[PDB]
């Protein structure tokens, strides 16, 4: 407990492509890079020679493979995957020194799922059974890990960000060198997604003055598998209005705020200080008590390096409207060390020791604050 040197720096990735960890599947072990996803619950790996893939699960080479003789079809809002369910021995080279029999969805057909140019071949769904496909009987990997070993029912993520991103996934523990100050915990409202309740929203300290139910319509989640801070449409509308006002020194086209176009500045001449901080107050552990997390423009203005039609420093506005509730994606998580404390049904936030900042402002986790009617901020029906 407290320090896990061998798990430090076990995450890699590229900007806009997510964070992956090294895993082994089968006997003898087949090495795969696997996307770390707190927004889903399936362990699903490429099992066929899709041209975008560096490598894939070859079930014929594994003596420990077992067929569940069951298919699974997973459509998303944009794209799909389809696979054949089985079990095999799963290990994490730069994680705990254990081997687990886990459910594996062997991906045999997909559309807009794998990324052309990416270095990962599967997805580690770290959320709960309730949202597993096809149903809650298909035990998620981390549930299997805890059930079969003495690994504590907790993991933590330090996503570092801005061409190669890095970070740490501490399995079964917390590493105190990864954060500064104190951890503050928000209750997991329900174990399906990592669902949380946002009780107050500020832009540069200015409250948005909305019914706090709107902040969590229809849910708020912490999701390492999403880049953006995604806000419910009505919240997004009001947040951008306030961000527009706060950043009035320079004017930008309407399309930039909708993520329909990028904005470019000359190298090193990026004006961070004209852009406001964004604060989310989260439900605390105690009745009427809350805490505040605060991110910088460094988090919500993402560098886009892939532009060929431009030679400057171009950025995407990575706060976007949503119809699925608040998604606290990489835009949030890159500022913080995030502790998914499953044993105690809570999520901890602390200032990340690796987060990107200037000399005038840092990301912050602050409390305690007094907030009434926090239970009424959650959505029902
Ligand atoms: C299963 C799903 C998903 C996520 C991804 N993520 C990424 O590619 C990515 C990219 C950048 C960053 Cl920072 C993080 N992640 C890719 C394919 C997917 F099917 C469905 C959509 S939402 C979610 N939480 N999981
Ligand atoms: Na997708």
């Amino acid at each position: 407990r407290g320090s896990f040197v061998e798990m430090v720096d076990n995450l890699r990735g590229k900007s806009g492509q997510g964070y992956y960890v090294e895993m082994t599947v089968g006997s003898p072990p087949q090495t795969l890079n696997i996307l770390v996803d707190t927004g889903s619950s399936n362990f699903a790996v490429g099992a066929a020679p899709h041209p975008f893939l560096h490598r894939y699960y070859q079930r014929q080479l594994s003596s420990t493979y077992r067929d569940l003789r069951k298919g699974v079809y997973v459509p998303y809002t944009q794209g799909k995957w389809e696979g054949e369910l089985g079990t095999d021995l799963v290990s994490i080279p730069h994680g705990p020194n254990v081997t687990v029999r886990a459910n594996i969805a062997a991906i045999t057909e997909s559309d807009k799922f794998f990324i052309n140019g990416s270095n990962w071949e599967g997805i580690l769904g770290l959320a709960y059974a309730e949202i597993a496909r096809p149903d809650d009987s298909l035990e998620p990997f981390f549930d299997s890990l805890v059930k079969q070993t003495h690994v504590p029912n907790l993991f933590s993520l330090q996503l570092c960000g801005a061409a190669s991103v890095g970070g740490s996934m501490i399995i079964g523990g917390i590493d105190h060198s990864l954060y500064t100050g104190s951890l503050w915990y928000t209750p997991i409202r329900r174990e399906w997604y990592y669902e949380v309740i946002i009780v107050r929203v500020e832009i540069n300290g200015q409250d948005l003055k909305m019914d706090c139910k709107e902040y969590n319509y229809d849910k708020s989640i912490v999701d390492s598998g999403t880049t953006n801070l995604r806000l419910p449409k009505k919240v997004f509308e009001a947040a951008v209005k306030s961000i527009k006002a706060a950043s009035s020194t320079e004017k930008f086209p309407d399309g930039f705020w909708l993520g329909e176009q990028l904005v470019c500045w000359q190298a090193g001449t990026t004006p961070w200080n004209i852009f406001p901080v964004i604060s989310l107050y989260l439900m605390g552990e105690v009745t009427n008590q809350s805490f505040r997390i605060t991110i910088l423009p460094q988090q919500y203005l993402r560098p886009v390096e892939d532009v060929a039609t431009s030679q400057d420093d171009c950025y995407k506005f990575a706060i976007s409207q949503s119809s699925t509730g608040t998604v606290m994606g990489a835009v949030i998580m890159e500022g913080f060390y995030v502790v998914f404390d499953r044993a105690r049904k809570r999520i901890g936030f602390a200032v990340s020791a690796c987060h990107v900042h200037d000399e005038f402002r840092t990301a912050a986790v602050e409390g305690p604050f007094v907030t009434l009617d926090m239970e009424d901020c959650g959505y029902n029906i």
